[PDB]
């Protein structure tokens, strides 16, 4: 019956995740997915988050559905965070947000939407991205080409050939976008980057679609939404998926949200009601645990500084481990070039190591990267930094 | 920008609930959306589900993704639910399952792995049926047609009809199946109509898609799986989606399972292989909440045999609701026949009042059915069942 049916190979992320549980080295380190881990290596669990789980517990409540787009407090904390608190195209009635399964499921219904209602376009993606970028893009039927964007040379961004690239987009085609933290090299735009690319944006009549997934882990919640704040200024028809996975250390209860800027409120309405028609036939309704987590500390204005905080430790944290590990390195490899590891942004770090390389980084060392040389900084610590150090140098040998 | 975009009319099934949170008419019944109430006309909180809601909560723990699949304690609950505990399927290792959003988010899995693998098959559901099946296909660029039902001369089963139009089909188009506990009508196949039925389907080569959301509410659980079991027996290659939303009274933790029974082991590891890839890019990994609920109340013993125990206690309910309304009603209109109330199955009656009758409850009586004459049994209690039955009584005085 199924004999047509391909092996699935596994994702580059997530195949790792099983391997690196099964692996025996006593000194394996996991350095794949994209998940922040404390000093001693382990997951935590936010304070405002255990406040808010207290709360949903007492009492144990029915659970009738949620609305199609999520919960009221789910979506303004997505719109405010993104926005800003009060923010004029708030106030104005201009977007139209759900509540989305993670940012994956914002991504996906977002993808629907634009096949459905923009047949004719095509999405871009960034050179490289987030491999599940074209996955899902593609999973909607929806030609996805690339950008170009990292320079392997320079480890810099190809400004000009993306911008060149750009100017021969059609109207309504569409751009995926990293406001910050870019995945998977921490190479981001800067701000008057941005206000140039916007500008060709606007002209060319192309669709901006940020995708946000480490807000906080950049600069600052407001300096991390820039660009996004830029396109709603400049009145571009922005959509935004942001997930809170990460910074509210959720990953497993799937939350994210995904909004679209629109000229007027009638635009508004349409577009928020055909973003519920396309929840409706995908999954009905997102999951309420996870959307009272973020209704409650979003909109509790003590929980919500309380997460701030905590968000920014974290960003702390995986600065001092940048920082720790460039100067290891240069002192383990003489005048060999690493300000990479401080220049770039967020979760991630571009190593530029070879496949092979990263290979044998997991069969000698039990080192889990990305086969894109993709390293991530939170899974470094006091413990590891140095074995990781040495196996990097040893790799590097070549 | 949006101006192309139309209006979303609202689901008629979900169109109905913020209607009737709205409506000021101090008698108004909520007859439309499928949700149990007990007799206080409350949603219950099942006793089994608030222990492992204790359970999840001490201690609140860190929270990694689950797995593509879902927890493997949550596949194995749906698979002995479905199939049998230690079914010999199970025991072979011929059933590839994944947890899903829902029995919604089942359906949408198992159309977009149809719309990958099997891309020229047609999907075919039942007239009537729940107005999503079709949402859900036709939103993976599937054709969807319509099989014959529902017979509105005699409330029973076009059977003859259905089974003609059977053998009109190409091998590997899909039947939408409803196991037991038909939505909307509450008019289920015989034991017999069944055998006839697969039989058709293992000669014409069809692919049988049974979606079962309404487990434990007909007969039994073994009974209500009675179609499943049998197929199986038979070797088809049976797709099956399923829900605990209704059965656990957990519809917004967004809990479900998908399921599809292979011929040979190398094919189940294809299939399982390919839904994961199918999950990934569409929402990553399901919700750790609801999957912990399912985990912990299926595989405790005790915990299983609570939830049975309060899965039978509803449908005795709706059982005792069926045969009330149907004697008020027989005395109020003399002769005339009420016998469908007690000869449909699970949450759901089937009317027959007109689309404008329907709109005169609504409008003159706040009592809220859906368009298609649908009426939820379980909305009926001994405080609002004299009402409805008056209602009825003049409405029906055309
Ligand atoms: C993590 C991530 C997502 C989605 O993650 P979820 O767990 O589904 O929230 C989306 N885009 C980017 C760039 C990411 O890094
Ligand atoms: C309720 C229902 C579903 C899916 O419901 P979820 O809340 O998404 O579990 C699927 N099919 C039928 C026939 C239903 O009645």
């Amino acid at each position: 019956m199924f004999e047509r049916i391909d092996y699935y190979a596994g994702d580059p992320i997530l195949g790792l995740v099983e391997k690196f549980a099964a692996d025996n080295n006593p000194d394996k380190v996991n350095l794949g997915i994209g998940i922040y881990y404390d000093e001693s290596g382990v997951m935590p669990v936010l304070d405002c988050v255990k406040i808010a789980e207290q709360r949903i517990a007492d009492p144990i409540s029915p659970r009738p559905y949620l609305p199609m787009a999520g919960l009221p407090g789910h979506r303004k904390g997505c719109q405010e965070l993104l926005f800003g608190k009060d923010a004029p195209v708030l106030k104005d009635g201009l977007v139209a947000t759900i509540a989305t399964i993670g940012g994956s499921g914002a991504l996906k219904v977002g993808a629907e939407f634009i096949h459905e209602w923009f047949p004719q376009s095509k999405c871009y993606v960034s050179d490289p991205t987030w491999g599940n970028h074209i996955a899902i893009f593609e999973g909607c039927d929806i030609e996805v080409g690339k950008y170009p964007y990292y320079d392997t040379a320079t480890g810099g961004i190809k400004f000009d050939e993306m911008i060149a690239f750009f100017e021969t987009l059609n109207k309504d085609d569409v751009l995926l976008l990293h406001p910050c933290c870019h995945n998977p090299t921490g190479v981001d735009l800067t701000r008057e980057q941005w206000d140039t690319v916007l500008n060709v944006i606007q002209e060319r009549e192309l669709i901006p679609f940020m995708d946000i997934a480490y807000q906080g882990f950049g600069e600052d919640m407001d300096s991390d939404a820039y660009a996004i704040r830029k396109a709603v200024d400049m009145g571009l028809p922005l959509f935004v998926s942001n997930s809170f996975s990460k910074n509210l250390s959720l990953y497993g209860e799937r939350v994210g949200g995904l909004s679209v800027v629109c000229p007027t409120v009638d635009e508004t309405e349409r577009v928020f009601g055909q973003l519920n028609s396309t929840v409706r036939r995908i999954y009905s309704s997102p999951p309420s645990h996870g959307g009272r987590v973020v209704d409650i500390v979003m909109n509790d204005a003590a929980l919500h500084e309380q997460w701030v905080g905590e968000v920014y430790a974290m960003r702390d944290r995986i600065k001092s481990m940048r920082t720790k590990l460039k100067s290891v390195l240069e002192a383990k490899i003489s005048g060999r070039n690493f300000d990479y590891l401080t220049a770039q942004n967020g979760m991630f770090s571009f190593t530029g190591l070879t496949p092979e390389q990263v290979e044998r980084l997991q069969s000698e060392f039990g080192i889990y990267m990305i086969s894109n040389s993709r390293m991530c900084v939170a899974g470094l610590n006091s413990s590891n930094i140095d074995y990781v150090a040495n196996a990097m140098v040893d790799v590097l040998k070549d």
